[PDB]
């Protein structure tokens, strides 16, 4: 995946978030620290926060990441698109996990109710574990795919099944 | 915290895999043709067992005492979904699901290669995404989980232009 998309993946609370532009940061709702009153040197009062279940978007009053260009964020992707989940793991290892996207679903994962775009990992037959699949620490990692020359981002990692074979992408 | 990924090591024109502290396996054509020592050990003290495009090195001291011994078998049953553990010079880890078929002699881009046939499950073309293999990937290992155990069953030897068909070189 291009160096420019890996530069947008930022360690955040108990998981990750993604810079769409200089002023727009998206994450997974449950990774946000519940007491936090300041983000990147800016108070709560100076930040626009749109929340839809497990998807949260922050828009700031000034350019946090002026090194960045605005890119396309969409409400999920067509059924059968293959995406990469841009996962950072221990020691500057970068894990772009291949996933085949399916339909909008509502599910129960280990007691919690989750809603988003379901997908199946293309890494192996049994994704359970950290070598071939996801860990709770990967929440907020972005779902991206290439189309006609450009790259699109279409959600953030919300959950994975007991077996690890199914993941859920929270969408706008 | 143990990891399979720690066993994948840069070697000659590609990669190799540590099966145990004393046992390293790779693709025969990536091995350097001019050499006196490999991992600090003089070739003097290295057993080399070649079977076509599969080579095994057994060292006379523990090069990786941090590792336990793993199960190595001569290929896997037909229809087993394996994972090819590709490391890139970018710092990327790319585990791709492959459906293994029959032992075969294959025309792959001009040349004849003997090993276990497989088909990538990412989709007929990777068009710019991390969904297929490149020449530099040769020597990467084929693994799958079976009960409580990882099995390694050979090394990445070749792939077709379209990238659909792959050959896993096996012990024999
Ligand atoms: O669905 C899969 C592979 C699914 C699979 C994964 C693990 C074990 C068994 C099966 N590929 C696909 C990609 C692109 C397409 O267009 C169609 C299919």
């Amino acid at each position: 995946a291009p160096p420019t998309l890996w530069s947008r993946v930022t360690k955040f609370g108990s998981g990750w978030g993604f810079w769409v532009s200089p002023t727009v940061f998206i994450t997974t709702t449950h990774v946000i620290p519940t007491s936090a009153k300041e983000f990147f040197g800016e108070p709560l009062t100076s930040i626009a926060i749109h929340r839809a279940g497990e998807f949260t978007l922050f828009r700031f009053s000034k350019k946090i990441r002026p090194d960045l260009t605005g890119m396309i964020l969409e409400e999920g992707c067509p059924e059968g698109t293959v995406c990469s989940v841009l996962i950072k793991r221990d020691s500057g290892e970068l894990l772009p996990l291949a996933v085949r996207m399916g339909a909008i679903a509502s599910m129960r994962i280990q007691g919690r109710l989750v809603h988003g775009q379901s997908g199946m990992l293309l890494t192996g037959a049994n994704a359970k574990g950290m070598d071939l699949g996801t860990i709770p620490g990967d929440c907020g990692a972005p779902y991206v795919y290439k189309r006609a020359n450009d790259w699109v981002v279409c959600g953030v990692h919300a959950a994975a099944t007991k077996s690890g074979n199914t993941v859920v992408c929270a969408v706008q």
